[PDB]
């Protein structure tokens, strides 16, 4: 069926929870060896979220490769993803080293580092000029540079300097800070307002490596972000736009990444969100 009438029909039926659980029955198993080992424990927020062994994101070092990060891959409209946990506060390091050995541009954040009154993830940048961070684990600076503050999101300047090569890259920060503490936002706008600013820096291109996402567990906010750009990437590229299946994309990223929606409340704004993004950039 065309994304719009399901919509209007899943709404009235209110099937929302029924759509939901098919996607949970279907979805890829595939195994997490590697998350799973002892020595691993420390470095998972959560229990019941991990990469996928085939699709996770290794770093270049003989210590120990390991981070909770996947690599998602879209064949059919050529962007790639890296989602990822928020950092904790003793692997903000590897975080950095990640980004730097991808190549990535740009760091998207779906969270505040505090919400409802525990900690989200770790302050892993810094917050004034004068003041610069350094991960010594991974010999690795960071200075921000510049920002802009916005009612509702904001755009960071940094700046990443390998201290081993003296090598120095531009990394940009953009940090949505105003989804609700429960549930999703009501109206799509200011989300995709935040997605078009992150596509016009050049973030999601292919001159660069994949952009990394992430936001508590970085499979709820973090997937409406990738599930949103594809479908609406896709759209402009068919013949027919009204062709595009969302569960069935839904389906194929969940091979790259367990998880990726968390609710059902997430899977309608999803829809929502690209429902209305078509009619405007279109
Ligand atoms: O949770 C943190 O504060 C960082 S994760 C961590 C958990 C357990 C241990 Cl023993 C060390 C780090």
């Amino acid at each position: 069926m065309e994304m719009e009438k399901e919509f209007e029909q899943i709404d009235k039926s209110g099937s929302w929870a029924a759509i939901y659980q098919d996607i949970r029955h279907e979805a890829s198993d595939f195994p997490s060896r590697v998350a799973k080992l002892p020595k691993n424990k420390n470095r998972n927020r959560y229990r019941d979220v991990s990469p996928f062994d085939h699709s996770r994101i290794k770093l270049h070092q003989e210590d120990n490769d390991y981070i909770n990060a996947s690599l998602i891959k879209m064949e059919e409209a050529q962007r790639s993803y890296i989602l990822t946990q928020g950092p904790l506060p003793n692997t903000v390091g590897h975080f950095w080293e990640m980004v730097w050995e991808q190549k990535s541009r740009g760091v998207v954040m779906l969270n505040r580092v505090m919400e409802k009154g525990s900690l989200k993830c770790a302050q892993y940048w810094p917050q004034k000029e004068e003041k610069e961070m350094i991960f010594e684990d991974t010999n690795l600076k960071l200075t921000l540079i510049s920002e802009d503050i916005k009612s509702y999101y904001t755009v960071r300047q940094l700046e990443l300097e390998n201290l081993t090569t003296q090598e120095t890259r531009e990394i940009l920060h953009f940090h949505y800070t105003t989804w609700p503490d429960f549930g999703v936002p009501e109206s799509p706008a200011s989300f995709l307002n935040f997605l078009f600013k992150v596509r016009e820096s050049g973030s999601l291109s292919p001159e660069h490596g994949p952009v990394v996402v992430h936001c508590s567990a970085g499979i709820g906010r973090s997937g409406t972000f990738c599930l949103a750009d594809t479908c609406l990437l896709l759209m402009d590229k068919r013949k027919d736009p009204s062709s595009v299946d969302i569960k069935k994309v839904l389906l194929e990223m969940r091979k790259f990444r367990m998880g990726l929606i968390q609710t059902a409340d997430q899977l309608r704004f999803s829809y929502l969100a690209v429902i209305e993004g078509a009619k405007f950039i279109m």
